[PDB]
């Protein structure tokens, strides 16, 4: 896949009637699940049919209408203002086209996954250096590992709506765990360890998580850094939901004044307001506003004797720390396996018991098929169909409708915490899978390193999901791609030929503070990059052009946030309208329609807007700095923020699983922040400042808002 000329893109871009457009392509990129008995299957070019597999065995080819045929029930659905629904109807899964997918199409020893541990070895590879943890992943060991871990988390009870949280450092485990999520239909978070205790404790809250995975620790820059006891177990134990000391607070609260009661209550409400998670003590001093307020005898009358005051503070305080335990089992990983970790009985489990357990759960319901596997390398000793028939004897898949939330990634925003976005497994697979041929020449079997952490979207997007959607290994890296020296990321390259780089813009000027850097870097054999990109932050043209003569030509930007799901303004590979320069331009892809806005008192307010409203604003002329926005909305663009878990209901029958009707997360929430910005049209508003360029470039001068 890729766009030839000038005249593509823009044939493309008017042909891009959004659900005929992406729905050809979906069809394509990723499978569905297509009724007979039902199978996974798509629509193959090489074939010109439906190629797949049959849902309980081994591959077959379904000819019913091919090209016309839909596998969902309506392709695109724009019937709400800025609430989209794309391929509803149609079932599908991340995990199937992530892991089993590959396997079952005979690329099961193929390397899913190489991983490179932080700490180094100066003196290997004859003084170049190498690492001293490494690995690669075999598809079907990826298929193994997290089918194990789908039966864990299902051994820990946890059900295909339910809601996990990872907190854990880019290590292949959380791969494992993440697409075993996904596999069970269970909704994760996974949570950076940059961030705090109280930033994880408000992300379990929000997003219902009744278990964590973590880590004991991991490798920065050669040095232990613990993980559990630093973050986990504080975000568990110190702190407790607002609305829960609320409730506790009124529990507390009934031989009370009731106008004693109201003021403690909504003293410390205002304490509270806007947070998610607090410690306990933020609520006890909010109490001693209230009471030394009413002991003064000033405040709605009242007199509270010295006594009732002391009881008080003794009934609040009880009933705070003896509040209910918040997660019902974290799951921890050994990985540095450091002496004297911290544990709890109760809720603590090593993963690797889980997760042997769980392994024989999956022998012994493959030999109740009759698979005759004793051990895991009697398993590993199937071929790749009978290798994934067995697995699915006691791990299937479980099928979604492409509107299930596949994650919740947050990111943080102009007012307030930090919010959940959600992305679904329909749209979003099928969208960034596209991008990886378009924007790069990315082929099966090529190798792709995504400098990230699956914390941040480029992880969950690039580093995980498009590469394991292309059937394009990634190469999983612990630690910082400067580590020890510049040329770090640069080895990378040389040892697993890298082919695709895809990483942020800081790391470089870091290399180009002293030009002994440079040198470090020129160490290393980089001819196998056909291309790189810039992703994270305004790069200057300096940058670029460093970066184009000393590690590869390509050297192209890009530019997309969390909620874009994947790239949405990018350069084109093997095309030929649309040149490449250091000036940090990119282009938009045809199926968005990008433009560059501005407020003006006198609002002529009618630009290309596909969809109006009622309720000052006019085209940017051509290098005048406004806000960037998108016209039409596209299938891998966030839905909803997470919200209004008390109607998040799945239907789960079979192995087949949706969300019944009638959810949209925090629906008003999400078009106030994105959507209703510009009056009269319906538009995504990013808030970046970008400017267009006659050539249908553009460029970005960072973020707008606060
Ligand atoms: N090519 C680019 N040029 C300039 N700024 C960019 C850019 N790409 C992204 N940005 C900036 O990054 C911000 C997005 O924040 P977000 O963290 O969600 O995306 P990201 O690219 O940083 C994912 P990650 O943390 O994985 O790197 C954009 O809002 C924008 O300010």
């Amino acid at each position: 896949i890729s766009d030839r000329d000038h005249f593509q893109r823009l044939r493309e871009e008017c042909r891009s009637d959004p659900g005929e457009f992406h729905g050809r392509l979906a069809k394509r990129e990723i499978c569905w699940l297509i009724e007979g008995n039902p199978a996974w299957a798509f629509y193959d070019d090489a074939a010109e049919t439906w190629t797949g597999w049959d849902a309980s065995s081994a591959a077959p080819i379904t000819l019913d209408l091919p090209e016309s045929f839909e596998p969902w029930e309506r392709a695109f659905n724009d019937d709400d203002p800025p609430n989209w629904r794309w391929f509803e109807g149609g079932l599908t899964s991340t995990a199937f086209n992530e892991v089993d997918r590959h396997v079952l199409s005979g690329h099961g020893d193929e390397a899913a996954m190489i991983f490179e541990g932080d700490r180094w070895n100066m003196a290997s590879e004859g003084g170049r250096g190498g690492p001293v943890d490494s690995e690669v992943i075999s598809r079907r060991k990826l298929l193994l590992e997290s089918a194990k871990c789908a039966l864990a988390l299902k051994a820990l009870g946890l059900e295909a709506g339910d809601r996990i949280a990872l907190n854990m450092p880019s290590i292949p485990e959380q791969i494992y765990w993440t697409e075993g999520a996904k596999r069970m239909g269970i909704v994760y978070t996974p949570v950076f360890g940059g961030f705090s205790d109280k930033t994880l404790s408000d992300r379990i809250a929000d997003a219902g998580a009744r278990v964590v995975v973590t880590a004991d620790g991991s490798y920065r820059n050669a040095q232990m850094v613990p993980f559990k006891p630093s973050y986990t177990d504080p975000a568990l134990d110190n702190f407790i939901a607002v609305p829960v000391a609320m409730e506790l607070l009124g529990q507390a609260l009934e031989v009370v004044a009731p106008e004693h009661a109201g003021l403690i209550r909504s003293e410390v409400a205002g304490l509270l307001d806007g947070e998610v998670t607090v410690e306990r003590s933020d609520v006890m001093r909010g109490v001693g506003k209230a009471l030394t307020a009413i002991a003064s005898g000033e405040a709605a009358g009242g007199a509270m004797t010295p006594r009732q005051a002391a009881q008080l503070r003794i009934a609040i305080a009880s009933a705070l720390v003896d509040s209910p335990p918040r997660v019902d089992a974290v799951v921890v990983v050994k990985h540095t396996a450091q002496p004297d970790l911290p544990w709890n009985e109760a809720r603590d489990h090593w993963s690797h018991d889980l997760t042997a357990a769980a392994g024989e759960e999956l022998l012994k319901a493959a030999r109740d098929a009759g698979f005759d596997v004793a051990d895991e390398e009697a398993l590993l000793a199937l071929s790749d169909t009978e290798f994934v028939r067995a697995i699915w004897a006691g791990a299937p898949v479980l099928a979604v409708d492409a509107e299930y939330p596949n994650f919740i990634i947050y990111t943080s925003g102009s007012t307030g915490k930090p919010k959940g976005v959600v992305h679904v497994h329909g749209g979003y697979a099928s969208g960034v899978a596209a991008t990886m041929p378009a924007a790069f020449g990315a082929e099966p079997g090529d190798v792709m390193y995504v400098v990230a952490d699956p914390g941040w979207i480029t992880g969950q997007s690039y580093q995980i999901a498009a590469s394991l959607l292309s059937r394009v290994t990634t190469v999983i890296t612990e630690g910082s791609p400067v580590f020890p020296h510049a040329g770090r990321f640069a080895s990378i390259i040389e040892r697993y030929g890298v082919n695709v780089f895809k990483a942020g813009v800081t790391f470089l000027k870091s290399v180009m503070q002293n030009p002994e850097n440079l040198k470090d870097i020129q160490r290393y054999d980089l001819s196998s990059l056909k291309v790189a990109t810039f992703c994270a932050e305004p790069v200057s043209p300096a940058v670029q052009a460093f970066a184009m003569e000393h590690i590869t030509h390509r050297y192209i930007n890009s530019y997309w946030a969390t909620e874009h799901g994947g790239m949405v303004w990018t350069h084109f590979a093997d095309a030929d309208g649309f040149p490449l320069e250091a000036d940090a331009h990119t282009y938009p892809l045809p199926w968005i329609m990008g433009d560059v806005w501005v407020e003006d008192a006198d609002g002529s307010s009618n630009g290309p807007v596909e969809y109006e409203r009622d309720t000052p604003w006019r085209v940017a002329e051509d290098g005048e700095k406004g806000e960037i926005v998108i016209a039409l909305p596209y299938p891998y663009l966030t839905r909803t923020i997470w919200g209004d878990v008390e109607n998040f209901t799945v239907e789960h029958v079979g192995n087949l699983a949706r969300v019944a009707g009638g959810w949209r997360g925090d629906e008003v929430r999400y078009a106030d922040t994105y959507w209703r910005r510009w009056k009269g049209a319906w538009a995504y508003t990013q808030g970046d400042f970008a400017m267009r360029h006659p050539d249908g470039s553009f460029s970005l001068h960072g973020r707008s808002d606060d």
